[PDB]
């Protein structure tokens, strides 16, 4: 009924390429099991996405990695929003909606669009640069830890952390064990910083933790939800920009219909979020035996879900393997969708945003000139480095 196969989707091998195997498991079935890690698999779009917005059926309180948190021990405390179902789920969802809400776009956008209008001008004095550690991971650092309010001392800590956070979603291969190994003084620095005293006024941090007047969260919730702004965010943001740079790169018409039309940048980042979907994979757990496209799955039972895959299934993206920055993206699950799609999407597209509106308006044209290296990560899907040459406009 349900076809078995021995493809390892956390295998290096499958990392440096995923699609072709992404084709044999959507053209395998719409529910597959995978023998490597006893865990099923839905990698076309029309299962993900009915996984996805079932969340009493495929529940996230019992984790969304491999590991089930009713047979062992989570690796942190669970998070209050991501490794929650509701009702649980519900109020500190709620917080974080408002603090990282439409209304707070507002108090940020122009600092944003001025770091990444003067990231962009200091990489054209430069000329030949590195896109991941001078554009893709230099921006995010640049906005992001400020307006959460951190200090200055320890932020190196914070991609490590949210790397080993990736990696621990994975089964317990070499990636997530060496990962693990080496956490304890990234777990220390972040977690210290998600007490009060230590988040600026004004930040997402101070906020999360001004809310524990209203009834919505008490103050000793306020802290893991602050982690939760310190796990997420950083590394997906990172490996979008990236993406949407590696894409402009490799589709130089596309760069030029951007350069036509600066207001493409939204749609230009959020297509290269649906190329490249950051994110790859997320797990939900069986809360009852569940009828599946024709499959059977019974109850306490792994389902890993392909949201890259899903966003390249031509069952429902024309030419999906194109990068478009006129495609009408909406409907891809590179941010999730239904009660747990990312919080945080507002801010994610608001740095998108400002940095390709950067580039649309300040550089001609973007050149690979160096070798592209890989970044590998259990869950992330993104570039180590990226050597580019930007022309000036
Ligand atoms: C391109 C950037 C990003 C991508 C691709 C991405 C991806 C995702 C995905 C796929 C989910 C769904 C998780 C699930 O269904 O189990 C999610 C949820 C979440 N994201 Fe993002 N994200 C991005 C940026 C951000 C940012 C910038 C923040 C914070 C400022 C953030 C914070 C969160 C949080 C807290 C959740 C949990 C929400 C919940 O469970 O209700 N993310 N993200
Ligand atoms: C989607 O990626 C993440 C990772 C961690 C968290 C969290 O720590 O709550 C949320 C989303
Ligand atoms: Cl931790």
């Amino acid at each position: 009924t349900i076809p078995h196969l021995a493809i390892d989707p956390f295998s290096l091998d499958f990392f440096d390429d995923p699609y072709p195997d992404q084709q044999t498991l959507r053209d395998a079935g719409p529910v597959v099991y995978l023998d490597k890690w006893n865990v099923y698999g839905v990698a076309r779009y029309a299962e993900v996405h009915a996984v996805l917005n079932d969340p009493t059926t495929f529940c996230s309180s019992r984790g969304v990695g491999l590991s089930d948190f009713k047979k062992e021990k989570p690796w942190r405390p669970p998070s209050l929003i991501l490794e929650a179902d509701p009702p649980a789920h519900t109020r500190p969802r709620a917080v974080l909606s408002k603090v990282l809400s439409p209304a707070t776009m507002k108090t940020i956008r122009d600092g944003f669009a001025a770091a990444a209008d003067a990231k962009v001008d200091e990489l054209l004095q430069r000329g030949c640069i590195d896109a991941i550690a001078d554009l893709a991971e230099a921006y995010p650092l640049s906005v992001f830890p400020d307006a959460m309010g951190l200090k200055q001392e320890g932020r190196e800590h914070l991609l490590p952390y949210a790397g080993l956070v990736f990696n621990a979603f994975g089964p317990p291969n070499e990636l997530r064990q060496t990962a693990i190994e080496r956490s304890a003084p990234h777990q220390a620095y972040v977690n210290e910083q998600c007490q009060r005293p230590n988040l600026a006024p004004g930040g997402f941090g101070a906020c999360i933790h001004a809310f524990t007047d209203t009834g919505e969260i008490t103050p000793d919730e306020a802290p893991l939800l602050v982690r939760s702004l310190l796990s997420a965010g950083l590394d997906e943001t990172v490996n979008g920009i990236g993406a949407a740079v590696y894409c402009l790169a490799r589709f130089p018409g596309e760069l030029q219909r951007l350069r036509s039309d600066p207001t493409l940048a939204r749609n230009a980042f959020e297509e290269a979020v649906r190329f490249e979907s950051p994110v790859q994979t997320f797990f939900r757990t069986t809360t009852r035996e569940v009828e599946l496209g024709g499959a059977v799955i019974g109850e306490g039972e792994k389902v890993l879900m392909f949201l890259g895959s899903a966003n390249r299934d031509p069952r429902r993206w024309s030419d999906p393997d194109l990068y478009d920055i006129t495609r009408k993206t909406s409907g891809h699950v590179g941010f999730g969708s239904g009660v747990h799609m990312c919080v945080g999407q507002l801010v994610a597209r608001l740095e998108g945003e400002v940095m390709l509106s950067a580039l649309a308006r300040k550089v001609a044209a973007i050149d690979i000139d160096g070798p592209v290296k890989r970044r590998f990560n259990n869950t992330l899907r993104g570039l180590e480095s990226l050597p580019v040459k930007l022309t000036p406009a």
